[PDB]
Order: C-alpha cells, then structure tokens, then sequence
C-alpha cells in the first residue's frame, strides 16, 4: 500500500509535525490516493480517503471505533466520556444508552429555548456593533456554541458574550487540548523539555475536574430539576444495566460535551458563514430561506426544522471542512479492505473525513465548490460518502444538537444581517484537534429586524 515519505526511524511522524496536519494528510491523500499507510514510532495506521474503502471501514461488524493517538491524549481529561471511551468499556454503552434520548431530535425541542437564548445574544451582539466594526467569526461562533452547550448541558451560563477572556474551564480545556495536540507531533515526548507541559497538563486536568465536579455537586446539592444533560445524567438509568452514570463519568461526559460544543461545533458555523460569504448566490438563497421561514421575532423549533437550505449549507460546510476531520477504526478481526488490502485484527484505520468528502467519484468533479444543493436528497448520496459525524453506534451523539444549534443560529444570522467579506478573507484553516477558518472576519449590516 502507498505510504508518504519517511524520515528514517521516525517513519512518517515528522509529516504531522506541521501547523496543519489534517491539511497535510489531505495533500498526502491527494498524492497517494484512497489509502496510505502512516507509520510513527510504535504506531501504524492507514488513512482512508475514498468512499469505496470508507464504506467498508464503516462496517461495524468488521471495524470498531479506535481511539486515535489524539483521542487517547484527550482521554487523559475526557476520561471514559463517550468520545474517548472504547466501545467495549462498560461506561460507553451505559452512557450511550442513557444519553441518546438527551440528544435526539425530540430532545432538541427542549433545548431550543436555551439555544435561542444564546442565539439572540449573538444577534444582539452583532446588532450592537458600530458601523466600522467587524465580526471575528470563529470567536463569536465559539461564544455561541460554548454558551449553548453550557446552558443546554448543565444550565451554566459561560456568558461568553460578556467577556473576551475565556472561562477558567475553557482556558484549561483549550490548553489541555493544545497539550494533547502537541503530544502528537513530539518526536521525543519523554524529554524533560516537556516536563512543564506535562505539569501544566496535570494542572489543567485537575482544573477541569474540579469545576465540573463542583458543577455536578452543586446540582445534586440544589436538587434542581432542569431539563439539561446534567439532569438526565443524574437521573438516567441505562436500560441495559439498570445503572446510572457515576459522578466521575458524568464529569467526563460534561467535559466531552464542552470540548465538542466548543470549537468543534463553532467551526461548523464558522466554515458555513465562510462559505456563504464566499458564495453570494448561496448566501442569498440561504438568506431568502431564513427570511421566508423565520417569520417570528424568535425562531421556533419547527421553523428551524424548516430551514432546509440552511441545513444543506451546514452539510456542505461539513462536507468541505468537517470540524472533526478524522475518526479512527480498528479491524475487529482479520479482514480484507476493498478486496485489496488485507488487515490484521487490531489494524487501525483513520478516516480522513475532508478527503472522503472530496471523493470525486461521489461528488463529481465540482468537489471543491460549495453547492449545498448536493444535499437535496440524502438518498442520492452513496452510503458512507458523508461522515462528518463519524459512524454507526460511535457516531456523534451531538449531531442533532450541533445541527439544530447551527441551523438556528445561521438562520437568525441570515435573517438579521447582510454579510460582507470585507477583507476578501483568505481561508486559513487553523488546526487544533478541530479546524477553524482562522482570522475569518465579516461585517454584518443589520437588516434591522427586531427580535
Ligand atoms: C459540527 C459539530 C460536530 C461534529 C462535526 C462532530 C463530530 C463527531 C465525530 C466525527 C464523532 C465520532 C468521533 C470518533 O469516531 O472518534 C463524534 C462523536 C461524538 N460527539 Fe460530536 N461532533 C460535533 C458536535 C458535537 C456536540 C455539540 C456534542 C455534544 C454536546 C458532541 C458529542 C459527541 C460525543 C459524545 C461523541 C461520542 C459518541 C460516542 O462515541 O458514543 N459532538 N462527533
Ligand atoms: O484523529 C484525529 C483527532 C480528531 C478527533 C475529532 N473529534 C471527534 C470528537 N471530538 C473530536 N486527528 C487526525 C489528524 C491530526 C493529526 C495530527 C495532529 C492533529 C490532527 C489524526 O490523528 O490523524
């Protein structure tokens, strides 16, 4: 099988010692094709980029979720929360079973009011900008998505629109995520040069644990019965085991949700708005839908469901720049991938989602183009062609949450503002564990529609 250039004993590892590893891997996939082996010291994985192979990798009878090295490092603070759990860990299925009703379309109806609360704050923020002011899009999207998950997750107001300095939890979570990402490119991770990084990581873990544990303890102590994820986790019983999540796992779930609803979800909005302002006809069609559907000062859940084209904009943004750009699988047994590449039990696969989503055999030669209309009919999209939310039982539990939040907010943004790519912004995708259009800025001229 193909493999990119190697650096002696470091194998391919230095290829990921780059500011933009996902984009680096995409370029490697561009050159090497649908599958390449990627070796690092004591690690081998295969990056899959074609729907042809990924549809097989998505076969849960043959492949299970693997914790990528990145997820393994995030597990140091997301614990056995859902995204850093192995499927075979008791706490995975337990939490999966308990949390699924909390994340369904039907649950979104109950989160909707809280999402609107934050979305209106975003609108009001942009409504209150002065004429020459501009919007730092990823920053504001993250304010929105963090606040939304804080409010819907555990009735906690990060009040991100009231600050420029991040919440202590977010400082530690961002710095812990950064430490996880840095631990990946390190050729010598045991070197004492990183000893302070390891110590800071420990301090960041303890910070996140303490603040979330206190959030949990505070909720148990107040006895308050909100309808947020925290309440469901405190009160939920896994139908299978009959057991609730323990407080430790609930903390990990909360940390996981905060990670996920932070820049992973804000990236979706950031990229969506990026593609909208880069595609005025798409923007206009999306804004026309927003105006036609969002006839009330506050969007209802039902109206957000009616933002079909906005939904397609988000999918198309997810297609081009999936904010969770890769997921790892391992072969449950010896198997043959694509009739060509024999895998041994335990062999790892990486699904390079942005490259999958550029599979010209699926999307046509207009792959780079932002055409939300690609998603008019999900039935017309081949199986496993579109995997921004991962796969199978290990798919994104937050998908409905992310999409509802994004659709609501994008709908309101499109209703309330005309957007100007006033700097003719050059897409620069900053890579952390997610992707964001770094420095993406717009001007939003209010249509002066009241809320
Ligand atoms: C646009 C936004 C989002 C995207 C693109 C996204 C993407 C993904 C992907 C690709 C996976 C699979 C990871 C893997 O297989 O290793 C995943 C899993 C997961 N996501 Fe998301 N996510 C988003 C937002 C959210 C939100 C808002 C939440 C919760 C508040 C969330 C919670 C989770 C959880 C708990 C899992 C693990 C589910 C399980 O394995 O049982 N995500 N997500
Ligand atoms: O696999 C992940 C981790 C992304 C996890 C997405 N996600 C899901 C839920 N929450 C987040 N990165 C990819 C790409 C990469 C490589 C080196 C450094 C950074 C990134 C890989 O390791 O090859």
């Amino acid at each position: 099988m193909p493999q990119p250039k190697t650096f002696g004993e470091l194998k391919n590892l230095p290829l990921l010692n780059t500011d933009k590893p996902v984009q680096a891997l995409m370029k490697i996939a561009d050159e090497l094709g649908e599958i390449f082996k990627f070796e690092a010291p004591g690690r081998v994985t295969r990056y899959l980029s074609s729907q042809r192979l990924i549809k097989e990798a998505c076969d849960e009878s043959r492949f299970d979720k693997n914790l990528s090295q990145a997820l393994k490092f995030v597990r140091d603070f997301a614990g056995d929360g859902l995204v850093t759990s192995w499927t075979h860990e008791k706490n995975w299925k337990k939490a999966h079973n308990i949390l699924l009703p909390s994340f369904s379309q039907q649950a979104m109806k109950g989160y909707h009011a809280m999402m609107v609360d934050i979305a209106v704050q975003l609108v009001q923020k942009w409504e209150r900008l002065n004429a020459d002011e501009h919007i730092e899009v990823p920053e504001d999207m993250t304010r929105l998505t963090l606040d939304t998950i804080g409010l819907c997750g555990f009735n906690y107001r990060f009040n991100s629109f009231y600050r420029d300095q991040p919440h202590p939890f977010i400082t530690s979570m961002v710095r812990a995520l950064d430490e996880a990402m840095n631990k990946l490119q390190r050729a010598n991770p045991d070197d004492p040069a990183y000893d302070e990084n390891k110590r800071q990581f420990q301090e960041d873990i303890k910070v996140m644990n303490d603040l979330v544990d206190k959030i949990i303890a505070d909720r148990k102590a107040s006895g308050e019965q909100s309808d947020d994820l925290l309440t469901h986790m405190l009160n939920g019983k896994d139908p299978e085991t009959g057991e609730p999540l323990d407080d430790e796992n609930i903390r990990y779930q909360i940390i996981t949700f905060l990670i996920a609803g932070h820049e992973i979800t804000s990236g979706l909005l950031s990229f969506a708005l990026y593609f909208l302002v880069k595609n005025p006809h798409v923007l206009q069609k999306a804004a026309e839908e927003a105006a036609r559907v969002l006839v009330d000062p506050v969007p209802s859940y039902k109206q957000v469901k009616q933002l079909k084209y906005v939904g397609m904009v988000l999918n198309e943004a997810l297609r081009l720049w999936p904010t969770a750009p890769a997921f790892s699988l391992y072969a449950k047994e010896d198997t043959v991938l694509g009739g060509e590449y024999p895998l041994e039990k335990g062999d790892e696969l990486m699904v390079l989602i942005p490259q999958l989503h550029r599979d010209k055999t699926i999307w046509g030669d207009d792959v780079e183009e932002f055409r939300p209309e690609r998603f008019e009919n999900p039935s017309a999209i081949p199986q496993h062609a579109f995997k921004p939310f991962g796969n199978g039982q290990r798919a994104c539990i937050g998908q409905q949450f992310a999409l509802h939040e994004a659709t609501l907010v994008l709908g309101m943004m499109l209703k309330h503002f005309d957007f100007e790519d006033h700097t003719n912004y050059e897409l620069d995708i900053k890579e952390t564990l997610t992707l964001k259009p770094e420095g993406f800025v717009v001007k939003a001229k209010s249509k002066k529609i009241p809320l």
